[PDB]
């Protein structure tokens, strides 16, 4: 099952990770997501979610 969408569940380190790729890849394909979903070890929707509220708040912080 996925996780609250509004609950972090990710340590320093994971966290450390999505951001990195996030600066990266904006927007994983199917492969990189699959990649990420490992990496947490968390359903693909998962990392979905964070990607998709992470770029909601990069657009917002974007200037």
């Amino acid at each position: 099952a996925s996780q609250r969408r509004i609950r972090t569940t990710f340590t320093s380190a994971q966290l450390k990770e999505l951001e990195r790729v996030f600066a990266e890849t904006h927007y994983p394909d199917i492969y990189t997501r699959e990649e990420l979903a490992l990496k947490i070890d968390l359903t693909e929707a998962r990392v979905q979610v964070w990607f998709q509220n992470r770029r909601a708040k990069f657009r917002k912080q974007e200037r």
